[PDB]
C-alpha cells in the first residue's frame, strides 16, 4: 500500500468553538475529518482528479516549489441545530448543511 | 486583512511528471495552484464550508489533535491534449476534464 486520505472521528463541542450563545443543542456533534496523506502509490478504494495527481507529480519532483495535494472532505452532509433566532427564541434547524465530512478525498 | 487562499500561476511540463510517452502535446501547461492559508479572519472574496470554519476554529484551540482546512482547487477546467491512443496513433482528446484549477477556496 501508500498512501491513506480517510474520515476519522471529530468530536466538536460547540462551547469550546465559541457558537454556544447561538446554538442550543445539541452540545456536540460528531463532524468527521479527513486525514491521511495524498502521495503515490494512492488508494485504489478513492478517486483524486487530475490536478490532483500532477501536483502530486510535481511536488515529487519539485518538492521546495509545489505542495502536496491535500486531503480535505468532498463530500458534506448536514445535521440539526437548535438555535437562538433574532426575536431570541429557540428554533429547530432542520437541515444545516455542510456540517459533517460524508467523503474524504485528496483534491 | 488576514488569510488569502488564492490561485496562483504552476506551470507544469509533461516530461518532468513522466507523461511524454502517452501525451505528445502540448510539452507543457498553466495547471495554476491554489495557495495561501485558511485561517481567521478569512477573505469577505471567497466562501469556505461550515465544516471548514468548525475545523479552523477546533485547529485554533486545540491545534496539536486536529489540523488546519486546507487551501484546494474547488473547481478545475479541462485542457486539449494530443496523446498517443493504443493503436500509436496521436489523437485529440478536446476537453481532457479537471486539469487547470478554475477556483480556489478553503475546505
Amino acid at each position: 500500500a501508500g498512501s491513506h486520505c480517510q474520515k476519522t472521528s471529530l468530536r466538536v463541542n460547540f462551547e469550546d468553538i465559541g457558537w454556544d450563545s447561538w446554538i442550543i443543542a445539541p452540545k456536540e456533534y460528531e463532524a468527521y475529518e479527513c486525514k491521511g496523506g495524498c502521495f503515490f502509490p494512492l488508494a485504489d478504494d478513492v478517486t483524486p482528479t487530475k490536478h490532483a495527481i500532477v501536483q502530486t507529480l510535481v511536488h515529487l519532483k519539485f518538492p521546495t516549489k509545489v505542495g502536496k495535494a491535500c486531503c480535505v472532505p468532498t463530500k458534506l452532509s448536514p445535521i440539526s441545530v437548535l438555535y437562538k433566532d433574532d426575536m431570541g427564541v429557540p428554533t429547530l434547524k432542520y437541515h444545516y448543511e455542510g456540517m459533517s465530512v460524508a467523503e474524504c478525498g485528496c483534491r
